[PDB]
């Protein structure tokens, strides 16, 4: 529990899922993000019991969560500042002109953070370019893990409403909400696809419907002209209909190192 004394209100970033995010200061010297948390948006008291559990998630990968404003509403999550924002426009801006080798570190930062969810058996259930986030330094950082449980709009969370993430899910998601440690690593795939293509949309001549069937026959998402063989069977790997045949994070961080070494 953070006192609300110790912080203060400086810029807005935008909105997500749960209102408006501020730029802020905490005891007048750390950057942080604070989100206020909109009426009706969030299924409260039972973030407020998970915030504890989230705490607890400590990596240099993840987005920190530093702590809450629960004495008051609205409720305030205060989290790391990550200066650079959103991983999908960053991808979308032809100036920095990545290597591939930019491309592939991107992807190791995300992975490394998804091994130690993985480690901790705590899915993200929303991985994608736009949950991501990239700081001064350039480093790539998952975002919001977890919190998807908390959202009341229905559009977001029925597998059939207009935001839910159907570019980002395996079939055993969308036909039967089979969630496990799996659909995080089809997630994933979907995301070095993101990198790769320099944040094209996934599936980006198709309907949410389309992509649906598309992947139930077996058909997957192109290789992008920037990765390599090596970099394609890692993302593919993430695709196999099988979901237990689907690698760890820990496997895949090991064949990313190794690509690194190779390429
Ligand atoms: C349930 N799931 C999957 C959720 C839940 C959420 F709460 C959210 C959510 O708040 N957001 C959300 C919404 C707003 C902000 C942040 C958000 C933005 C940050 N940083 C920046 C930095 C710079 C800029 C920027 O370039 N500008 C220029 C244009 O004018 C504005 C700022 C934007 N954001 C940041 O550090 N955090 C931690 C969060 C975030 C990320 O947190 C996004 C997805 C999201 C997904």
């Amino acid at each position: 529990e953070i006192d609300p004394k110790d912080l203060t209100f400086l810029k807005e970033l935008g909105t997500g899922q749960f209102g408006v995010v501020k730029y802020g200061k905490w005891r007048g010297q750390y950057d942080v993000a604070i989100k206020m948390i909109k009426e009706g948006s969030m299924s409260e008291d039972e973030f407020i019991e998970e915030a504890k559990v989230m705490m607890n998630l400590s990596h240099e990968k993840l987005v920190q969560l530093y702590g809450v404003c629960t004495k008051q509403r609205p409720i305030f999550i205060i989290t790391e500042y990550m200066a650079n924002g959103c991983l999908l426009n960053y991808l979308r801006e032809a100036r920095h002109a990545f290597q591939t080798q930019q491309l592939l570190e991107m992807c190791k930062d995300v992975c490394e953070a998804m091994e130690y969810l993985e480690s901790k058996q705590f899915l993200h259930r929303d991985l994608a370019a736009r949950n991501c986030l990239v700081n001064d330094q350039g480093v790539v950082k998952v975002s919001d893990f977890g919190l998807s449980r908390y959202v009341l709009d229905d559009e977001y969370t029925s597998s059939v409403g207009s935001k839910f993430p159907v570019r980002w899910s395996p079939p055993e998601v969308l036909m039967y909400s089979k969630f496990s440690s799996k659909s995080d690593i089809w997630a994933f795939g979907v995301l070095m696809w993101e990198i790769y293509s320099l944040g094209k949309m996934p599936y980006e001549r198709f309907t949410n419907s389309e992509t649906a069937e598309h992947i139930a026959q077996g058909l997957r998402l192109y290789r992008p002209h920037l990765a390599s063989a090596a970099v394609y069977t890692i993302m593919y790997s993430c695709w196999h209909e099988k979901a237990d045949e689907r690698p760890t994070f820990k496997i895949l961080l090991s064949n990313i190192l190794d690509v690194m070494d190779e390429e």
